[PDB]
């Protein structure tokens, strides 16, 4: 096998790792930047993108993807398409095992992501980006004044449930318990809407159905109760399933501090705010963001990250 | 006089301002948001942007920001042209007072930004944008391999010049004084690159003019020693002034908590990042960084600050 040095290698071609990588090639790193198995990230799997700012009319997810792409190469990034296996932060340099080869590097930026979850059924894959999403920040706006439905029990689901509500019509937030699984607050402030408004709470109920148009959503089949096979039938404009994500991080398992297996980062407004616990190695995008989880927060870290990079590269 | 009120105010019409409009603007906030004098901020200041990431080629700052306020009005921002003079954050709503009115708020979001000064010279003048810069992490690697000058005496100019040695063949870094009011381990690694290698330090001398032709800059001339009219000639390609930068932050002191003029945010990876000491007001842009200042991580903390007003305006 071959083993390949970098001064900076950079984990990720999703949003947060082609910033780092364009900002270091501006800062005359060479960077190494390695793409993993989704080649331009989680955008890949969407449709129309209209909160890229500055990017008003148009744009879908794979081509601001194919244009982070292109400003990388532009500035020589050095793009290599494998996967990383194994990794060894302890010694110096860190050494990184993907199956094309073994890499060594003296800095190193992480933006591997935190891939949503679906529920499997193929009348969900069948809308797709058509009316199932994974995100109300993002495609909400979409849906206004309309019904939407919302399916989980975790934080992300009420989380989600209740900034629709301000948006659209009606939410119906579904779930398999009879019960959700998230905050104190989130709770109070969904019980409000409940009782006050907006959200109508669907409990004991599996999705069964996702029904629709050639354009679209326009239902979603329900089913059981605790004891009975009850099934309900609604009319619903898109389906978000909020069931959650999966951080990219198994692999620094051991190695990093991790929290609900988000990498935790220093943070702080002095600087090297992107700095793991390990010294000379960094984290951008949604692999250190459980909360905000946008294109632009993660474009943003990443250009943080390839400027700690330097900075650490440098000897400050 | 008039009074306005909105749910939601947003002050500054650069990058943070405007992705905050877009971020709030799709969670049906209806924002209003208040340009300043300069309306599109620090960027029209500017020639060729190629670090805004997904823009590889035949990007300037005015684009950029004629783009972003196309966005804003889009989503139906609702956009004055007026200035903050006075304000009170201590009573609720937030009470606002510009030329043209009063404007009362729930929530607020800062975003007006910390503006490059210069020498004030009429030379430099003429070369603005074609040879004389105040940002190197944006323009530095225009003049790869090829010679330049940084002015400057504080912390600023030392981490241009450290930046810019990676990047140029040399660096000429030029102050008043005999000795440099920056930071113990900048100056240590300026000592290292001032003995083995890139930068020549030219204490003691003050800036007469920017020479150039019809392209741009191709020299500086120097004056002074200590007792004496020396006169000094240099060939370089760009000129970097880097004396400092003023955050518009006079209208909030003794109302937050700010350090050197720069407003304090919560920061961290557990949400509610922009808010400032008082909960409800938020801050964005470079008004809160003083460490990263680009464009991209400006938008960055704008839709977070947007987010964190959503969720803070309904209770969470
Ligand atoms: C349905 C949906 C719609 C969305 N719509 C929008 C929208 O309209 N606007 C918006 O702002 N945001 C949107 N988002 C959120 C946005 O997709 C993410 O915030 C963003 O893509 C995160 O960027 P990232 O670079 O952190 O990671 P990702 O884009 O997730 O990319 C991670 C990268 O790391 C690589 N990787 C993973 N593991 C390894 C490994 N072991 N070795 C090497 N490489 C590895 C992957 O192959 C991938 O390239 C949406 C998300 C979803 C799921
Ligand atoms: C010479 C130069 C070149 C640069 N080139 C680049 C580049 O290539 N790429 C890059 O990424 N970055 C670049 N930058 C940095 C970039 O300009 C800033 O990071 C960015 O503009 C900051 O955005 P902001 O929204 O925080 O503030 P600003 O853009 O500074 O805007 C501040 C806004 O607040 C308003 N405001 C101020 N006071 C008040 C008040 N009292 N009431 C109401 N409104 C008020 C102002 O009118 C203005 O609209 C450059 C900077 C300079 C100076």
């Amino acid at each position: 096998g071959t083993t390949k040095h970098s001064k900076l290698l950079i984990l990720g071609s999703g949003p947060a790792g082609y910033t780092a990588a364009v900002y270091a090639a501006r800062a005359n790193l060479q960077p190494v930047l390695i793409t993993g198995m989704e080649k331009g990230g989680q955008l890949t799997t969407t449709t129309e993108v209209e909160n890229w700012p500055g990017d008003p009319n148009d744009l879908t997810g794979p081509l601001l993807m194919e244009r982070m792409h292109e400003h990388a190469t532009k500035f020589e990034t050095e793009i290599i398409f494998d996967h990383i296996n194994k990794v060894d932060l302890q010694n110096r340099p860190f050494r990184l095992n993907g199956d094309n080869g073994e890499y060594t590097c003296d800095a190193l930026i992480i933006a591997t992501g935190a891939s949503a979850r679906y529920l499997g059924l193929p009348s969900e894959e069948a809308f797709k980006g058509r009316g199932v999403s994974a995100c109300a920040t993002c495609d909400g706006f979409f849906y206004r004044n309309q019904k939407v439905a919302v399916i989980g029990g975790g934080n992300t689901a009420v989380e989600e449930a209740l900034y629709l509500s301000n948006i659209a019509s009606e939410v119906h937030l579904i779930h398999r318990r009879d019960g959700f699984r998230a905050e104190k607050i989130l709770i109070k402030r969904l019980m409000d809407k409940v009782e006050n408004g907006n959200i109508i709470l669907h409990t004991n109920r599996t999705l069964e159905e996702v029904t629709g148009d050639q354009m679209g959503v326009t239902g979603v089949r329900l089913r059981d109760t605790q004891n009975s096979d009850n099934i309900e039938s609604l009319d619903v404009a898109g389906l978000f399933v909020a069931i959650g994500h999966s951080p990219n991080t198994a692999i620094f398992e051991g190695q990093l501090e991790l929290e609900n297996g988000y990498i935790k980062v220093q943070s702080g407004i002095h600087g090297n705010a992107t700095q793991t616990s390990i010294p000379g190695v960094f984290a951008a995008g949604d692999v250190m963001d459980h909360i905000y989880r946008q294109a632009i927060t993660s474009a943003g870290t990443g250009c943080m990250a390839a400027l700690d990079a330097e900075r650490y590269l440098d000897g400050l």
